[PDB]
């Protein structure tokens, strides 16, 4: 069997983002997946990186440091709550589908808040414990992305460059150092401009890309894939 | 005169991001500048993108559109009190600093919330109306950005990349799509490895480098100067 976890950032269910999302669950239900969707807007999630995210005695309570105060939360049981919920749905994942509109070149705050919190020394990595050593090998994790700009905009010559070089801090910077093994990221380019038949085109492709998801290749997620030369 | 906005985002005021923030007040307060600071985690800043940042009723209440909504709020004065108080800093500012601690190669997402819900259609861009023709011309940003990794991990043959690669959402992505000329990043390698002596001396290199801040050319904010040789 195999278990998939959709961290979903949109605020409007009736969205491309929402098709999306509602598509994977249908396509992945009806192959006999266990799913499971975090609809952040829908969970009020908290984005923000607090002293509140520490129940216990805090290691320095005369100055603060969050990295050192989670990490030794995680490894006491003294997390909250809210984060411990992910971290549970993340580690029985097989694979993490992120569903999000671009916001600057990123994930929505609220969806970089959760990979700010979840995403704690002693559960996703250690120092030493991250990238090919990371806490969540053998993982697989794939950015699904929607876009303003189109696909002309995101590539080398393009006013916004290539699309892969937005995808760093994200495939890179968190998903490999955690240690996931990183799918082909799923890009929906501008749907907003999109004709009624390419946007129902768009969502289909997402469809029927699923049924065959578990026999993907992870990308080689380096500079080189990123960037070229 | 000059007019300076730093929004800053670290729970912790006795925090080395802390004292950047602190001798950045001094030295510009020192010149004779206007200066005015967004703490904020302590103002509680919130970072999701919600339809209670449109006060009043919504262009289309069936299906929520927050770039749609945000866009006709802006035009029709009818956005939260907490997103208009930051465009008039903003709008008033000749430069814009952020200081923070690199959270998954980006901001924090407190911050990345600001970016999200302050940075809105109308105010800082059109569509179109980006890039050179953004709103936000004549204006100066500059990110001083703290890390855990050492400045050898962030080689281009380094283990995170050169840090001019997660660089490219926050000054392409954003702060040039607004129209902002980006002053080179102030890169704080890992103080908390650093020595007593060692953590004083990037403190000192930051004011140093403040007492001539107004005389410095932008980067060049392209695909060549984050990625090329
Ligand atoms: C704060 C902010 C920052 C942004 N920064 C960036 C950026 O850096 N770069 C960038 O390129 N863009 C950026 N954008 C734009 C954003 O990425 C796009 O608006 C978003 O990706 C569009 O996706 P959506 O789900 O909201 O579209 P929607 O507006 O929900 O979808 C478009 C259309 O598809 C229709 N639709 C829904 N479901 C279906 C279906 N099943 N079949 C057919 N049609 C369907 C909808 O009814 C609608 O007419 C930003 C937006 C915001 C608000
Ligand atoms: C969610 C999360 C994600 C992260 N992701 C990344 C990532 O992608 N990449 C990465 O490289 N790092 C990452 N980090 C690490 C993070 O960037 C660093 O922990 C942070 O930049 C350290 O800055 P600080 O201000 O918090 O340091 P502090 O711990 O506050 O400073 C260290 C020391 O400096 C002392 N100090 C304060 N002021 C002074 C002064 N004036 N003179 C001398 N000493 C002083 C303090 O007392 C303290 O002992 C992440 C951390 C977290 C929590
Ligand atoms: C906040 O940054 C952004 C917000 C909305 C955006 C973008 C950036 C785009 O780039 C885009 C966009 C939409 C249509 C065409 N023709 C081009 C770009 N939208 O909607
Ligand atoms: C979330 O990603 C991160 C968090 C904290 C971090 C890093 C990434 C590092 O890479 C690092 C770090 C700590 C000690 C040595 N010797 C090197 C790096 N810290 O603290
Ligand atoms: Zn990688
Ligand atoms: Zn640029």
């Amino acid at each position: 069997g195999k278990k998939v976890l959709i961290v979903y950032a949109h605020q409007e269910p009736k969205s491309f983002n929402g098709s999306l999302k509602n598509v994977a669950v249908d396509e992945l239900s009806r192959q006999g997946c266990t799913v499971t969707v975090s609809d952040l807007y829908a969970m009020n999630f908290e984005p923000r990186a607090t002293d509140k995210d520490i129940t216990g005695t805090l290691s320095n309570p005369e100055v603060f440091n969050y990295g050192v105060e989670t990490h030794e939360a995680y490894k006491q049981r003294s997390l909250a709550s809210d984060i411990t919920d992910e971290q549970k749905k993340v580690r029985e994942a097989d694979l993490v589908i992120f569903q999000f509109p671009l916001y600057w070149f990123s994930v929505p705050a609220i969806l970089k808040g959760w990979m700010d919190r979840v995403l704690c020394q002693g559960f996703a990595f250690d120092i030493p414990g991250f990238y090919d050593s990371g806490l969540l090998q053998g993982k697989l994790a794939l950015l699904s992305v929607t876009t303003g700009g189109t696909a002309e905009m995101y590539t080398k010559t393009g006013v916004n460059g290539d699309s892969r070089y937005f995808l760093w801090p994200l495939q890179h910077g968190t998903l490999h150092f955690c240690g996931f093994k990183v799918l082909a990221p799923q890009i929906s380019f501008a749907p907003e401009i999109a004709s009624e038949e390419e946007r129902k085109g768009m969502v289909a492709a997402w469809s029927q890309r699923l049924q065959t998801i578990w026999k993907e290749e992870p990308i080689p997620c380096t500079a080189h894939w990123h960037f070229g030369q």
